[PDB]
């Protein structure tokens, strides 16, 4: 009985940690070069926030991250992990003669016990969308480990919010759905399931990069603060929106990505995931509307994204809009957990 | 609870029936021409094995087979599916007004209540490499149903294994376990990861077709013959093997495949998954050595492969090899329920 156990299926959490506990999924995001060089310059170029300090790395996975602040001089990491890979972390911690300043605590951070407080959280807890796996709470939930005035690494996130046209896009759920319209495949009627099938190709939301020519409007930002925020704020996370219009057509949805800051006292450096930046693991998400909305240029689409937390580590997302100036409107559910990854 | 519950961990179960409970993964399957055109010949052939009897459909799916043994004439089909894909498959018995012959009935095969024994039982049971999803098994539960003397389609299964040669990948799976051999990534010695890393990425069998000219012997065969074989039968299932070589260079592996036999009173009908055949959805699927054997021709490589069911639906697979002439040995062992889906 645990914050982590209670807010999750375990059905969800066993498949979760089965994945991390892949040395390839570590190595996946590892390998991710604008991601890890970024930790690494936020860190090392920070290097009077780690030195000599008491340092918390939520999920460590390879320990990655823990070997960065113990390159910027930390005098003790406690690296927390909860799947099978904590024993990799820790071959890793022996072999590269680090163990009396690592320390690899294997177990979720809501369950396990640290020795003393931290002056500084360090933590990779964002999914795609920011928001999917809910380990943002988790990242959150370990302020309980921090001295007053600490600080954590990353600091703040945004999430960018925007409009786009995407023609094929949009055409493609229907192309993929029209297989079930065949009053004979094999002497069989599928018709009745066509419906069936176009809503479950919108309720996916589509994990891919895409050319910024799409975007019809400038991002609306929606900001958590990690030093400020409770873990319950991550519950029910409402972002509203006003999008003025720069370009007339169809639009097709809302695509999503996110930055997070690292605001040090030497300085602050930033991650961005953003379609105006270098291709990074996490891509982009587009959130389709399953009946798109004709906007003029100079037009306002109003309305609000809602994302629900759910027991499956991940959000319900609700897209609701309209365009002011005509009225027509759009409403939308999506399923964050089973997306489209459309990049494979 | 149940025989499948007990074999069965929830976790597992979970995300098996979810992913089943996809119109889009019942589709991918669907639209194997070869798959579905060869069942619907199997059942429509042997229409004296159908017409006016009563039919076991195990795991219904869409309904698709049913509908076969509807087409064929029989007089009532208990169509019986444990994802929320009998909801769709209830959807298109009504809408192709076959509400007097196909009965859905939601569950687990081991779990519900069939009015009546039946003539003939028909699945669509096989997981890659035949073996994968333990589905089999419920097949074989399920002549609990069978009338004595009834039938089973398909009738018997032939796994087929072969030694490869294929050096280009053996080094792509040995390529990305040696990320984990680099002695300063951003700094850090990974080194000591090497072994597990290369563990990792060979335990993983490789589902995707190939070239024929790879195989370097003759096939061996086991055979599972459904009508005969109780479920228990599958939970250790031992394959000797002996192969005379019959050309010369480095076993990477073994290939497998397998062949479905449908036998009816009129005619016998086969599916192949072959190298040799037309591709299916199933491919086939290599399992590597990471420490390959140099082999003559006219050598023997003789040895073992075992199966062993575990509870995450699917086998342990360990595979003893050993070139007879020289002494020369290989163990492997391979998780068979999280392989590397070369194909995409
Ligand atoms: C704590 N966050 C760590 C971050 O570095 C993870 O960043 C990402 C970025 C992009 C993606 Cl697409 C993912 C990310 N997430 C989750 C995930 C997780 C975790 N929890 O729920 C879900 C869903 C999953 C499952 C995931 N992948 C499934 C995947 C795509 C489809 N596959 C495939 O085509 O193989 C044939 C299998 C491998 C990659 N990727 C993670
Ligand atoms: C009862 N057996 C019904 C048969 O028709 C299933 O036949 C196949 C044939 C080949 C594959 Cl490679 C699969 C088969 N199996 C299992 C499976 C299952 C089920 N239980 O454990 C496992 C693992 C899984 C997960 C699976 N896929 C994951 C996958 C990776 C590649 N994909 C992709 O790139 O785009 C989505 C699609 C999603 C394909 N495919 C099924
Ligand atoms: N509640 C929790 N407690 C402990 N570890 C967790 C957790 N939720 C997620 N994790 C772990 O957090 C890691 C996130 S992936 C990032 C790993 C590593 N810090 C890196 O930057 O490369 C995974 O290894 C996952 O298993
Ligand atoms: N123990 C069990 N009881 C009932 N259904 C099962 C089952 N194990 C697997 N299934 C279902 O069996 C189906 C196998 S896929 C084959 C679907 C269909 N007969 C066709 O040939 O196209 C899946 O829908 C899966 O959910």
């Amino acid at each position: 009985r645990s914050v982590f156990s209670e807010r999750t299926e375990e059905s969800s959490a066993v498949q979760y940690f089965q994945f991390y506990g892949y040395l390839s999924q570590q190595q996946n995001m590892m390998q991710d070069y604008v991601r890890t060089g970024t930790y690494q310059r936020a860190i090392l170029q920070n290097h009077t926030d780690f030195k000599d300090k008491i340092v918390l790395d939520v999920g460590c996975g390879s320990g990655i991250l823990s070997f960065f602040a113990a390159q910027a001089g930390a005098r003790k990491i406690y690296a927390v992990e909860a799947s099978t890979m904590a024993q990799h972390a820790e071959v890793l911690v022996k072999s590269n003669n680090l163990t009396d300043r690592i320390v690899v605590i294997p177990g979720k951070v809501e369950e396990v016990s640290l020795p003393e407080q931290v002056d500084i959280i360090i933590s990779e807890p964002m999914g795609y969308m920011l928001f999917n796996e809910r380990m943002l709470e988790s990242y959150l939930h370990a302020k309980k480990y921090l001295k007053p005035s600490g600080n954590m690494f990353p600091t703040i996130g945004d999430v960018h919010l925007a409009p786009f046209t995407d023609e094929q896009l949009y055409m493609e759920q229907f192309t993929k759905a029209n297989f079930w319209y065949q009053p004979s495949f094999h002497g069989v009627d599928l018709s009745a399931l066509r419906g069936a099938a176009v809503d479950e190709y919108f309720r996916q939301p589509v994990v891919d990069t895409f050319d910024i020519r799409i975007l019809m409007a400038k991002s609306v930002k929606y900001t958590v603060n990690f030093l400020e925020a409770k873990e319950g704020d991550l519950h029910r996370i409402e972002i509203p929106f006003k999008f003025h219009m720069l370009h007339s057509g169809l639009v097709h949805g809302l695509a999503f990505w996110f930055d997070v800051a690292f605001i040090g006292s030497i300085m602050t450096v930033w991650l961005s995931t953003a379609p105006t930046e270098p291709l990074t693991h996490w891509y982009q998400v587009r959130c389709l509307f399953q009946s798109p909305l004709f906007a003029k240029a100079g037009d306002t689409l109003s309305g609000t994204c809602l994302l629900i937390a759910n027991k499956r580590q991940s959000y319900d997302i609700s897209i609701v809009a309209q365009v002011d100036q005509t009225g027509s409107k759009s409403s939308n559910l999506l399923d964050l957990k089973n997306p489209f990854f459309r990049y494979t």
